[PDB]
Protein backbone atom coordinates (compact mmCIF):
# COMPACT_ATOMS: atom_id res chain seq x y z
CA UNK A 1 0.00 0.00 0.00
CA UNK A 2 1.49 3.54 -1.13
CA UNK A 3 0.63 7.13 -0.14
CA UNK A 4 2.21 10.64 -0.73
CA UNK A 5 2.47 11.44 2.52
CA UNK A 6 2.68 8.95 5.61
CA UNK A 7 3.09 11.14 8.92
CA UNK A 8 4.34 10.09 12.71
CA UNK A 9 1.57 10.95 14.84
CA UNK A 10 -1.09 13.57 15.51
CA UNK A 11 -0.13 16.16 17.90
CA UNK A 12 -0.77 19.90 16.25
CA UNK A 13 2.51 19.44 13.87
CA UNK A 14 1.01 16.20 12.33
CA UNK A 15 -2.32 17.28 12.31
CA UNK A 16 -1.51 20.37 10.56
CA UNK A 17 0.82 18.71 8.34
CA UNK A 18 -1.54 16.60 6.93
CA UNK A 19 -4.48 18.94 6.77
CA UNK A 20 -1.97 21.26 4.79
CA UNK A 21 -0.86 17.96 2.39
CA UNK A 22 -4.76 17.50 1.56
CA UNK A 23 -5.12 20.72 0.38
CA UNK A 24 -2.21 20.13 -1.94
CA UNK A 25 -3.99 17.36 -3.37
CA UNK A 26 -1.47 14.88 -1.87
CA UNK A 27 -2.77 11.52 -0.08
CA UNK A 28 -2.08 11.42 4.12
CA UNK A 29 -1.64 8.52 6.00
CA UNK A 30 -1.60 9.70 9.74
CA UNK A 31 -0.19 7.01 12.40
CA UNK A 32 -1.00 7.97 16.09
CA UNK A 33 -0.33 5.50 18.38
CA UNK A 34 -2.82 6.73 21.62
CA UNK A 35 -6.05 6.91 21.41
CA UNK A 36 -7.84 10.55 21.44
CA UNK A 37 -8.77 12.22 23.44
CA UNK A 38 -5.48 12.13 25.45
CA UNK A 39 -3.47 13.97 28.23
CA UNK A 40 -0.81 16.42 26.88
CA UNK A 41 1.14 19.26 28.45
CA UNK A 42 1.08 22.98 26.84
CA UNK A 43 -1.68 24.76 27.21
CA UNK A 44 -0.87 28.35 25.90
CA UNK A 45 -1.36 29.39 22.81
CA UNK A 46 0.39 32.26 20.34
CA UNK A 47 -1.49 34.92 18.53
CA UNK A 48 -0.36 33.30 15.49
CA UNK A 49 -1.63 30.16 16.45
CA UNK A 50 -4.77 32.11 17.13
CA UNK A 51 -4.81 32.87 13.43
CA UNK A 52 -4.38 29.38 12.07
CA UNK A 53 -6.70 27.83 14.19
CA UNK A 54 -9.17 30.90 12.86
CA UNK A 55 -8.31 29.83 9.00
CA UNK A 56 -9.19 26.04 10.20
CA UNK A 57 -12.60 27.44 10.39
CA UNK A 58 -12.20 26.68 14.43
CA UNK A 59 -12.64 29.87 16.37
CA UNK A 60 -16.55 29.31 17.32
CA UNK A 61 -15.79 26.10 17.96
CA UNK A 62 -13.13 27.18 20.37
CA UNK A 63 -15.08 29.31 22.44
CA UNK A 64 -18.24 26.25 22.80
CA UNK A 65 -15.40 23.76 24.10
CA UNK A 66 -14.27 26.59 27.02
CA UNK A 67 -11.17 27.44 26.16
CA UNK A 68 -10.28 31.03 27.65
CA UNK A 69 -9.24 33.87 25.42
CA UNK A 70 -5.86 34.79 25.91
CA UNK A 71 -5.10 38.77 25.78
CA UNK A 72 -1.88 38.32 26.78
CA UNK A 73 0.83 37.22 29.78
CA UNK A 74 1.67 38.78 32.34
CA UNK A 75 5.96 38.26 33.42
CA UNK A 76 6.07 38.78 37.43
CA UNK A 77 9.35 38.76 39.01
CA UNK A 78 9.06 37.86 42.70
CA UNK A 79 12.98 39.04 43.72
CA UNK A 80 13.07 42.38 42.05
CA UNK A 81 9.11 43.20 41.48
CA UNK A 82 9.47 43.57 37.93
CA UNK A 83 6.37 42.87 35.71
CA UNK A 84 5.81 43.47 32.37
CA UNK A 85 2.76 42.58 30.24
CA UNK A 86 3.30 41.35 26.98
CA UNK A 87 -0.51 42.03 25.18
CA UNK A 88 -1.75 38.98 22.90
CA UNK A 89 -0.57 39.53 18.52
CA UNK A 90 -4.00 38.44 17.35
CA UNK A 91 -6.73 36.60 19.23
CA UNK A 92 -6.27 33.20 20.66
CA UNK A 93 -6.70 30.91 23.28
CA UNK A 94 -5.70 28.52 26.04
CA UNK A 95 -6.61 25.19 25.94
CA UNK A 96 -6.88 21.64 27.53
CA UNK A 97 -4.88 20.06 24.83
CA UNK A 98 -6.99 16.86 25.04
CA UNK A 99 -9.68 18.58 23.77
CA UNK A 100 -7.99 20.73 21.13
CA UNK A 101 -5.84 18.47 19.72
CA UNK A 102 -8.67 15.66 19.35
CA UNK A 103 -10.75 18.95 17.40
CA UNK A 104 -7.86 19.54 15.40
CA UNK A 105 -7.55 16.12 14.27
CA UNK A 106 -10.99 15.97 13.75
CA UNK A 107 -10.12 18.78 10.97
CA UNK A 108 -7.46 16.52 9.09
CA UNK A 109 -10.08 13.76 8.89
CA UNK A 110 -12.60 15.94 7.58
CA UNK A 111 -9.97 17.13 4.97
CA UNK A 112 -9.31 13.12 4.05
CA UNK A 113 -6.33 12.51 5.75
CA UNK A 114 -6.81 8.62 6.73
CA UNK A 115 -6.13 7.48 10.45
CA UNK A 116 -4.84 4.27 11.81
CA UNK A 117 -4.37 3.64 15.46
CA UNK A 118 -0.99 2.16 15.75
CA UNK A 119 2.83 2.80 16.97
CA UNK A 120 5.43 3.35 14.17
CA UNK A 121 8.49 1.13 14.82
CA UNK A 122 10.50 1.17 12.16
CA UNK A 123 11.70 2.98 8.60
CA UNK A 124 11.70 1.13 5.32
CA UNK A 125 15.29 1.99 2.85
CA UNK A 126 16.07 1.51 -0.33
CA UNK A 127 20.10 2.10 0.29
CA UNK A 128 19.99 5.28 2.11
CA UNK A 129 16.65 6.66 1.06
CA UNK A 130 13.59 6.13 3.65
CA UNK A 131 10.90 4.89 1.18
CA UNK A 132 8.61 4.16 3.53
CA UNK A 133 7.26 2.35 7.52
CA UNK A 134 6.54 -0.60 9.61
CA UNK A 135 4.02 0.34 12.42
CA UNK A 136 2.15 -1.98 15.36
CA UNK A 137 -1.48 -2.15 15.13
CA UNK A 138 -2.08 -6.89 16.77
CA UNK A 139 0.29 -7.47 13.48
CA UNK A 140 3.30 -5.54 11.87
CA UNK A 141 2.21 -3.68 8.93
CA UNK A 142 3.98 -1.97 6.17
CA UNK A 143 3.36 1.20 4.17
CA UNK A 144 4.97 3.23 1.52
CA UNK A 145 5.26 6.85 1.24
CA UNK A 146 7.50 9.32 -0.85
CA UNK A 147 7.56 11.27 2.35
CA UNK A 148 7.80 10.01 5.51
CA UNK A 149 6.92 13.16 8.53
CA UNK A 150 7.88 12.27 11.39
CA UNK A 151 5.92 14.53 13.43
CA UNK A 152 6.59 12.35 17.02
CA UNK A 153 7.01 15.29 19.44
CA UNK A 154 9.05 14.47 22.23
CA UNK A 155 9.22 11.02 21.15
CA UNK A 156 11.58 12.26 18.56
CA UNK A 157 11.21 8.88 16.22
CA UNK A 158 13.62 9.16 13.72
CA UNK A 159 16.62 10.48 16.10
CA UNK A 160 16.33 7.76 18.24
CA UNK A 161 15.82 5.04 15.11
CA UNK A 162 19.48 6.96 14.01
CA UNK A 163 17.74 8.30 10.64
CA UNK A 164 18.08 11.66 11.58
CA UNK A 165 20.96 13.65 13.93
CA UNK A 166 21.64 12.90 17.71
CA UNK A 167 20.00 15.08 19.75
CA UNK A 168 21.69 17.73 20.93
CA UNK A 169 20.76 18.97 24.57
CA UNK A 170 21.49 22.56 26.46
CA UNK A 171 22.87 21.35 29.18
CA UNK A 172 23.25 24.68 31.31
CA UNK A 173 19.29 25.25 31.15
CA UNK A 174 18.46 21.99 32.03
CA UNK A 175 15.04 22.35 33.86
CA UNK A 176 12.42 19.84 35.61
CA UNK A 177 8.39 20.96 34.68
CA UNK A 178 5.94 19.69 37.74
CA UNK A 179 2.31 20.20 37.06
CA UNK A 180 -1.47 19.68 37.97
CA UNK A 181 -4.80 21.50 37.39
CA UNK A 182 -6.46 23.52 40.15
CA UNK A 183 -9.98 24.47 40.63
CA UNK A 184 -10.74 27.51 42.46
CA UNK A 185 -7.54 29.48 41.75
CA UNK A 186 -7.71 33.12 42.39
CA UNK A 187 -7.94 34.99 38.86
CA UNK A 188 -7.23 38.65 38.12
CA UNK A 189 -9.87 41.09 37.15
CA UNK A 190 -11.56 41.14 33.90
CA UNK A 191 -11.05 42.24 31.17
CA UNK A 192 -7.64 39.77 31.71
CA UNK A 193 -8.95 37.50 33.82
CA UNK A 194 -7.72 35.15 31.45
CA UNK A 195 -4.09 36.58 30.53
CA UNK A 196 -1.22 33.51 31.09
CA UNK A 197 0.57 34.48 34.10
CA UNK A 198 4.18 33.49 34.39
CA UNK A 199 6.56 34.36 38.03
CA UNK A 200 10.07 33.68 38.00
CA UNK A 201 12.74 34.13 40.90
CA UNK A 202 16.15 32.89 40.17
CA UNK A 203 17.23 32.15 36.98
CA UNK A 204 15.49 28.79 35.32
CA UNK A 205 13.52 29.29 38.19
CA UNK A 206 9.70 29.79 37.35
CA UNK A 207 5.90 28.76 37.83
CA UNK A 208 2.77 29.44 35.54
CA UNK A 209 -0.93 29.65 35.90
CA UNK A 210 -3.12 29.08 32.89
CA UNK A 211 -6.78 28.77 33.05
CA UNK A 212 -7.81 26.44 30.55
CA UNK A 213 -11.78 26.44 31.59
CA UNK A 214 -14.26 28.05 33.35
CA UNK A 215 -12.99 27.07 36.68
CA UNK A 216 -9.55 24.96 36.08
CA UNK A 217 -5.87 26.39 36.00
CA UNK A 218 -3.08 24.84 35.04
CA UNK A 219 -0.32 25.12 37.24
CA UNK A 220 3.57 23.99 36.76
CA UNK A 221 6.47 24.70 38.89
CA UNK A 222 9.67 24.68 36.63
CA UNK A 223 13.59 24.59 38.55
CA UNK A 224 17.05 23.49 37.58
CA UNK A 225 17.67 19.55 36.99
CA UNK A 226 19.82 19.13 39.67
CA UNK A 227 17.43 21.21 42.31
CA UNK A 228 14.75 18.79 41.56
CA UNK A 229 16.62 15.79 42.14
CA UNK A 230 18.07 16.90 45.15
CA UNK A 231 15.23 18.30 47.29
CA UNK A 232 12.33 17.37 45.46
CA UNK A 233 12.74 13.99 43.44
CA UNK A 234 8.60 13.95 42.77
CA UNK A 235 6.16 16.55 41.30
CA UNK A 236 4.13 17.44 44.72
CA UNK A 237 6.98 18.28 46.49
CA UNK A 238 8.59 20.28 43.48
CA UNK A 239 5.10 22.19 43.13
CA UNK A 240 5.30 22.81 47.38
CA UNK A 241 8.85 24.09 46.98
CA UNK A 242 7.50 26.56 44.56
CA UNK A 243 4.61 27.64 46.46
CA UNK A 244 7.27 28.11 49.33
CA UNK A 245 10.46 29.51 47.44
CA UNK A 246 8.77 31.33 43.91
CA UNK A 247 6.35 33.64 44.55
CA UNK A 248 4.05 34.68 47.45
CA UNK A 249 1.78 35.35 44.64
CA UNK A 250 1.36 31.23 44.44
CA UNK A 251 -0.28 30.99 48.07
CA UNK A 252 -2.34 34.28 47.92
CA UNK A 253 -3.66 32.51 44.42
CA UNK A 254 -3.94 29.26 45.46
CA UNK A 255 -5.36 29.78 49.11
CA UNK A 256 -8.83 28.68 48.34
CA UNK A 257 -7.95 26.28 45.44
CA UNK A 258 -8.36 22.38 44.83
CA UNK A 259 -6.20 20.28 42.65
CA UNK A 260 -7.92 18.15 40.67
CA UNK A 261 -6.34 14.57 40.04
CA UNK A 262 -2.45 13.67 40.23
CA UNK A 263 0.67 16.03 39.36
CA UNK A 264 2.77 15.24 37.03
CA UNK A 265 6.71 16.10 36.27
CA UNK A 266 8.30 16.20 32.93
CA UNK A 267 11.61 17.13 31.07
CA UNK A 268 12.25 20.68 30.28
CA UNK A 269 15.50 20.19 28.23
CA UNK A 270 16.00 22.64 24.96
CA UNK A 271 17.49 20.47 22.01
CA UNK A 272 17.75 20.32 18.34
CA UNK A 273 18.06 17.52 16.27
CA UNK A 274 20.49 17.66 12.92
CA UNK A 275 19.99 16.45 10.21
CA UNK A 276 16.39 16.84 10.38
CA UNK A 277 15.62 16.32 6.38
CA UNK A 278 16.73 13.62 4.21
CA UNK A 279 16.11 11.40 1.35
CA UNK A 280 12.10 10.61 1.68
CA UNK A 281 11.93 11.97 5.43
CA UNK A 282 11.95 15.15 7.68
CA UNK A 283 11.14 16.19 11.34
CA UNK A 284 8.46 18.77 12.11
CA UNK A 285 7.78 20.13 15.66
CA UNK A 286 9.21 18.87 18.37
CA UNK A 287 10.57 15.78 16.66
CA UNK A 288 13.48 17.63 15.80
CA UNK A 289 13.59 20.86 18.09
CA UNK A 290 12.37 22.14 21.70
CA UNK A 291 12.68 25.32 23.13
CA UNK A 292 12.25 26.46 26.70
CA UNK A 293 8.40 26.83 27.37
CA UNK A 294 8.15 29.67 29.16
CA UNK A 295 7.31 31.53 26.29
CA UNK A 296 4.70 29.01 24.83
CA UNK A 297 6.36 28.89 21.59
CA UNK A 298 5.47 24.84 21.04
CA UNK A 299 1.91 24.39 19.25
CA UNK A 300 2.45 27.64 17.53
CA UNK A 301 5.97 26.28 15.79
CA UNK A 302 4.16 22.95 15.62
CA UNK A 303 1.55 23.99 13.18
CA UNK A 304 3.31 26.73 11.43
CA UNK A 305 5.99 23.42 10.40
CA UNK A 306 3.66 21.42 9.55
CA UNK A 307 2.23 24.05 7.19
CA UNK A 308 5.47 24.96 5.62
CA UNK A 309 6.82 21.15 5.27
CA UNK A 310 3.45 20.54 3.36
CA UNK A 311 5.00 22.78 0.52
CA UNK A 312 7.99 20.88 0.28
CA UNK A 313 6.68 18.21 0.34
CA UNK A 314 4.37 18.56 -2.07
CA UNK A 315 7.10 19.84 -4.52
CA UNK A 316 9.39 16.89 -3.99
CA UNK A 317 6.07 14.26 -4.73
CA UNK A 318 5.67 16.43 -8.04
CA UNK A 319 8.93 16.17 -8.97
CA UNK A 320 12.06 17.33 -7.50
CA UNK A 321 14.65 15.66 -6.00
CA UNK A 322 14.65 16.66 -1.71
CA UNK A 323 17.65 18.60 -1.11
CA UNK A 324 16.37 22.12 -2.58
CA UNK A 325 12.81 21.54 -1.48
CA UNK A 326 14.20 20.18 2.05
CA UNK A 327 16.92 22.54 2.64
CA UNK A 328 14.49 25.06 2.11
CA UNK A 329 12.20 23.94 4.86
CA UNK A 330 15.18 23.51 7.01
CA UNK A 331 16.82 26.58 6.59
CA UNK A 332 13.33 28.62 6.76
CA UNK A 333 12.63 26.79 10.44
CA UNK A 334 16.45 26.92 12.01
CA UNK A 335 15.78 30.80 10.38
CA UNK A 336 12.77 31.02 13.02
CA UNK A 337 13.49 28.64 15.60
CA UNK A 338 16.96 30.50 16.22
CA UNK A 339 15.33 34.24 16.97
CA UNK A 340 12.43 32.78 19.73
CA UNK A 341 15.55 30.68 21.14
CA UNK A 342 17.70 34.08 21.43
CA UNK A 343 14.82 35.55 22.24
CA UNK A 344 14.22 33.06 25.34
CA UNK A 345 18.34 33.46 26.23
CA UNK A 346 18.22 36.79 26.51
CA UNK A 347 15.51 36.93 29.16
CA UNK A 348 16.81 34.93 30.89
CA UNK A 349 20.23 36.50 31.36
CA UNK A 350 18.59 40.14 31.14
CA UNK A 351 14.92 39.44 32.65
CA UNK A 352 15.09 43.41 34.31
CA UNK A 353 16.71 44.75 31.44
CA UNK A 354 14.35 43.00 28.78
CA UNK A 355 11.39 44.32 30.91
CA UNK A 356 13.18 48.18 31.15
CA UNK A 357 13.35 47.42 27.21
CA UNK A 358 9.25 47.47 26.99
CA UNK A 359 8.90 50.52 27.98
CA UNK A 360 10.24 51.30 24.70
CA UNK A 361 7.83 51.51 21.85
CA UNK A 362 9.79 50.20 19.12
CA UNK A 363 11.19 47.10 20.80
CA UNK A 364 7.82 46.64 22.44
CA UNK A 365 6.06 45.92 19.08
CA UNK A 366 8.77 43.67 18.04
CA UNK A 367 8.40 41.84 20.90
CA UNK A 368 4.86 41.41 20.79
CA UNK A 369 5.04 40.09 17.08
CA UNK A 370 7.90 37.49 18.39
CA UNK A 371 5.95 36.81 21.26
CA UNK A 372 3.41 36.07 18.69
CA UNK A 373 5.18 33.80 17.02
CA UNK A 374 6.05 35.85 13.98
CA UNK A 375 9.94 35.44 14.06
CA UNK A 376 10.36 33.88 10.33
CA UNK A 377 10.06 37.12 8.84
CA UNK A 378 12.23 39.50 10.28
CA UNK A 379 14.52 40.90 7.75
CA UNK A 380 16.31 44.14 9.36
CA UNK A 381 14.18 44.18 12.23
CA UNK A 382 16.14 45.45 15.47
CA UNK A 383 15.05 42.80 18.24
CA UNK A 384 16.80 40.08 16.62
CA UNK A 385 19.82 41.81 16.36
CA UNK A 386 19.99 42.83 19.44
CA UNK A 387 19.31 39.49 21.23
CA UNK A 388 22.08 38.01 19.63
CA UNK A 389 24.50 40.33 20.02
CA UNK A 390 23.79 40.56 23.86
CA UNK A 391 24.17 36.94 23.80
CA UNK A 392 27.21 36.79 21.81
CA UNK A 393 28.72 39.62 24.02
CA UNK A 394 27.57 37.37 27.39
CA UNK A 395 29.27 34.27 25.85
CA UNK A 396 32.98 35.45 24.65
CA UNK A 397 33.19 37.22 27.82
CA UNK A 398 32.45 34.55 30.58
C1 LIG B 1 6.22 21.66 30.69
C2 LIG B 1 5.80 22.09 29.33
C3 LIG B 1 5.01 23.19 29.14
C4 LIG B 1 4.62 23.57 27.87
N1 LIG B 1 3.84 24.61 27.67
C5 LIG B 1 3.45 24.98 26.46
C6 LIG B 1 2.57 26.15 26.23
O1 LIG B 1 2.15 26.78 27.18
N2 LIG B 1 2.28 26.43 24.95
C7 LIG B 1 2.71 25.75 23.89
O2 LIG B 1 2.42 26.05 22.75
N3 LIG B 1 3.53 24.72 24.05
C8 LIG B 1 3.90 24.29 25.25
N4 LIG B 1 4.70 23.18 25.42
C9 LIG B 1 5.20 22.47 24.28
C10 LIG B 1 4.18 21.67 23.51
O3 LIG B 1 3.55 20.73 24.35
C11 LIG B 1 4.83 21.00 22.28
O4 LIG B 1 5.70 21.91 21.64
C12 LIG B 1 3.81 20.45 21.30
O5 LIG B 1 3.05 19.44 21.88
C13 LIG B 1 4.49 19.91 20.07
O6 LIG B 1 3.61 19.32 19.16
P1 LIG B 1 4.02 18.14 18.27
O7 LIG B 1 2.95 17.82 17.41
O8 LIG B 1 5.30 18.40 17.72
O9 LIG B 1 4.15 16.91 19.26
P2 LIG B 1 3.06 16.27 20.19
O10 LIG B 1 2.03 17.18 20.45
O11 LIG B 1 3.71 15.65 21.30
O12 LIG B 1 2.40 15.16 19.39
C14 LIG B 1 3.10 14.02 19.00
C15 LIG B 1 2.23 12.80 18.75
O13 LIG B 1 2.95 11.72 18.24
C16 LIG B 1 2.53 10.49 18.77
N5 LIG B 1 3.62 9.51 18.62
C17 LIG B 1 4.80 9.56 19.19
N6 LIG B 1 5.58 8.56 18.79
C18 LIG B 1 4.89 7.85 17.95
C19 LIG B 1 5.07 6.63 17.16
N7 LIG B 1 6.20 5.96 17.18
N8 LIG B 1 4.08 6.23 16.41
C20 LIG B 1 2.96 6.87 16.37
N9 LIG B 1 2.71 7.93 17.07
C21 LIG B 1 3.61 8.47 17.85
C22 LIG B 1 2.14 10.90 20.19
O14 LIG B 1 1.19 10.06 20.71
C23 LIG B 1 1.61 12.31 20.05
O15 LIG B 1 0.22 12.35 19.98
C24 LIG B 1 5.09 22.82 26.70
C25 LIG B 1 5.88 21.71 26.91
C26 LIG B 1 6.26 21.33 28.16
C27 LIG B 1 7.16 20.16 28.35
Amino acid sequence: THYDVVIIGSGPAGSLCGIECRKKGLSVLCIEKEQFPRFHIGESLTGNAGQIIRDLGLAEDMDAAGFPDKPGVNVIGSLSKNEFFIPILAPTWQVRRSDFDDMIKRKAVEHGVEYKLGMVTDVIKDGEKVVGALYKAGVEHQVRSKVLVDASGQNTFLSRKGVAGKRQIEFFSQQIASFAHYKGVERDLPPFSTNTTILYSKQYHWSWIIPISPDTDSLGVVIPKDLYYKECKNPDDAIAWGMDHISPELKRRFKNAERQGDSQSMADFSYRIEPFVGDGWMCIGDAHRFLDPIFSYGVSFAMKEGIRAAEAIAQVVAGQDWKAPFYAYRDWSNGGQQIAADLIRYFWIYPIFFGYQMQNPDLRDEVIRLLGGCCFDCEGWKAPAIFRNAIEEYDRKQ
